[PDB]
């Protein structure tokens, strides 16, 4: 059913846009169920299946950025907390940084608290492909969800990424460095959080005539 699996994903897409009926108590139930089903089409391992049905999920969103944005972004936060496959969790993470500057500031503060449990688990993941796209979303997420957090929530998040400077992969060393520095542009106080990252790193190289674990010497010079 490898050619039978291709025709199933594509017919669900066109019969939502051609409804021309939104915000209906019949239309609300239909969009939750078959939206998680667009990514199982990408989770199945075939390049004829993985390439075809990922461009089809983008037809739904952009025709619905006007009409149903609060219905779109509620099904999508659920999958990160599911913490699924490294192919399933990845291509959902493109979708969520581009819709971060589409939220309203009325509903934004509930969206901030729920992500910091979800944004630390994908920092502890050793998959070198999952760690890459997060260095292209923590630029985009915490610049629009930046100003809504206090001084309590943002001190927890930066102690985690420095423990991702203690890994030996060259792909994972440069994605934890561009995450610490994109927050401090948008944290709450842009100048208060620049002085705080310089105290943490120089105790990692406090007096230089020591053994400093030469993989960890390279973690401190890329955040700078």
């Amino acid at each position: 059913t490898k050619k039978d699996r291709v025709n199933h994903c594509l017919t669900i897409c066109e019969n939502i846009v051609a409804q021309s009926v939104r915000n209906s108590p019949e239309f609300q139930k239909l969009l939750g169920i078959a939206m998680e089903l667009f990514l199982l089409c990408s989770d199945d391992a075939e390049s004829d299946v993985r390439m075809v049905a990922d461009e089809c999920l983008n037809k739904v969103i952009k025709a619905l950025m006007d009409s149903n944005l609060p219905r779109l972004q509620l099904e999508l936060y659920k999958e990160i907390k599911k913490n699924g496959a490294p192919r399933s969790l990845r291509a959902a993470l493109w979708r969520f940084a581009e819709l971060a500057h589409l939220v309203r500031p009325q509903k934004c503060r509930p969206y901030l608290v729920n992500l910091l449990p979800c944004l630390t688990r994908t920092s502890k993941r050793p998959e070198e492909s999952v760690q890459e796209t997060l260095a292209a979303a923590v630029p985009k997420i915490m610049a629009s969800f930046g100003n809504f957090a206090n001084d309590n929530e943002i001190k927890v998040l930066l102690k985690a990424f420095i423990a991702n400077l203690k890994s030996s992969s060259p792909t994972i060393r440069r994605t934890a460095a561009g995450s610490a520095v994109s927050i401090c542009q948008h944290s709450r106080r842009t100048q208060y959080f620049y002085s705080w990252l310089l105290n943490v790193l120089l105790g990692l190289l406090v007096p230089v005539e020591d053994e400093h674990s030469t993989l960890l010497i390279l973690g401190v010079l890329l955040t700078l």
